[PDB]
């Protein structure tokens, strides 16, 4: 379409290249998260990572001139991405049906595991995890349903969702703990083995952005 950007498809799920919830965020990358059941791995969600493009580029200048392949193997790169003081959005679409307990059980344990490794799992983060699971407890997510994790600032995680990929008008639940938010976004980026495919895709998008 010339210089216009169009939808990006991940495993049948269409991701818009930008999302404006009041400024516009660009798709940095998108991949899938699998889960293991007994000896079997299955793909359960598609994850798209969005951020303000000029702003995030200006915070990652030190990474300029590195290819996606190089960036993928610098864990310090993804850490800088998480901690950059920029608005971010993780958009999560179900590939398979999940109850809210099934969804938040594993994502919550990924987040807890990340915090513990950092020495940042204290009473505050434990309460944030409890609030997180509380929110998801009675929800259900058929294929195509979408969860939006919006970090308006690094301090707060706004959660909302829709039965299709459409944008909600407002947050449904908000978790006000910076460490928990960061670690959850970290798992959405795919850090610590959660999603190598999302990590690789975000490294490609950012490598492209830094070159622009
Ligand atoms: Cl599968
Ligand atoms: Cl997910």
């Amino acid at each position: 379409h010339g210089m216009a950007v169009t939808k990006v498809t991940v495993d049948g799920i269409e991701f818009p290249p930008t999302i404006t919830p009041s400024k516009s965020l660009t798709l940095l990358g998108a991949g899938v998260r699998g889960i293991q059941i007994e000896g079997v791995e299955i793909k359960v969600t598609a994850i798209g990572i969005y951020a303000e493009p000029e702003v995030i580029a200006s915070h990652l200048q030190k990474w300029k001139g590195k290819s996606a392949s190089e960036l993928v193997e610098d864990d310090g790169f993804f850490k800088d991405l998480v901690q950059a003081p920029v608005e971010k959005l993780a958009r999560v679409t179900m590939l398979k049906p999940l109850t809210g307990a099934q969804y938040s059980g594993k994502v919550g344990e990924n987040t807890k595991d990340a915090l513990k490794a950092l020495g940042k799992y204290s009473e505050a983060e434990e309460e944030a995890l409890e609030e997180f699971r509380e929110f998801f407890k009675t929800k259900s997510f058929p294929p195509g349903s979408t969860i939006f994790f919006h970090l308006s600032s690094p301090s707060t995680l706004q959660i909302s969702f829709s039965t299709d990929g459409s944008l909600p008008e407002e947050a449904e639940a908000t978790i006000e703990n910076a460490n928990f938010a960061a670690a959850l976004l970290g798992t959405m980026l795919g850090k610590n083995g959660v999603s190598p495919s999302t990590k690789a895709s975000v490294a490609e998008g950012i490598s492209a952005l830094l070159m622009k």
